[PDB]
């Protein structure tokens, strides 16, 4: 299964400055969960963005970098190796990968940032009329998560 697992906000920016716009840790809990025990796939600037491998679960980062190797990271040079991996396989951003991969996904788990933040990267446009809306659940809001979210899971039709 290869699947697209983004937060993107109401005009669909996911970063900036290679940093989310928003404090959200009930949307990092929900990466957590869905991707534990699966596999990351991330372009390199989400990659140093984070800066050190996700735990428990498979991280592979996309470069052309011959020099990348980090420990407790697998380095993939191409797109077409994507395929190659096994199991369940998360396409991780940021936006270079989502416009690469969006066409190849077989769905996507998006999380719906309900506000309008300042972006210098984004998801590319989408419509509903290629995807079908498997779940919709609207996020709990408390003292810790205080920006309105939907989690989206969209099947492609
Ligand atoms: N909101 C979210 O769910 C979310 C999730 C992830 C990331 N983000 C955000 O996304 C932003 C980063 O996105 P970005 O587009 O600037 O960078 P990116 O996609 O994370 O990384 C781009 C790099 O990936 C490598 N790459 C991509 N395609 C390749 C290919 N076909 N072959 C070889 N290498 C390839 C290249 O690395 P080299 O230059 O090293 O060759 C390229 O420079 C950040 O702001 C981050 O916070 C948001
Ligand atoms: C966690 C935000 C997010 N939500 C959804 N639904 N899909 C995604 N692909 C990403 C993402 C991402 C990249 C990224 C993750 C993190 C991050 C931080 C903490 C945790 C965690 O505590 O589990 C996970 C990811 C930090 C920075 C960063 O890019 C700047």
């Amino acid at each position: 299964t290869l699947s697209i697992l983004v937060a993107h906000d109401l005009q669909r920016v996911i970063g900036f400055e290679n940093q989310l716009p928003w404090h959200l840790p009930n949307d990092l809990k929900h990466v957590k969960k869905l991707s534990t025990g699966h596999t990351l796939v991330m372009g390199r600037k989400t990659f140093e963005s984070i800066g050190k491998p996700l735990p428990n679960r498979r991280n592979v980062v996309l470069t052309s970098d011959t020099s990348f190797n980090v420990e407790g990271v697998d380095v993939i040079h191409s797109i077409e190796d994507i395929y190659q991996l096994p199991g369940h396989v998360f396409i991780f951003g940021g936006q270079t990968l989502y416009e690469e991969m969006i066409d190849k996904v077989d769905d996507m788990y998006i999380t719906v940032i309900e506000g309008k933040f300042r972006g210098d990267t984004f998801f590319p446009p989408y419509t509903f009329e290629d995807w079908e809306v498997a779940s919709s659940v609207e996020g709990k809001l408390d003292e810790k998560n205080t920006i309105p979210h939907t989690f989206l899971h969209l099947i492609r039709k």
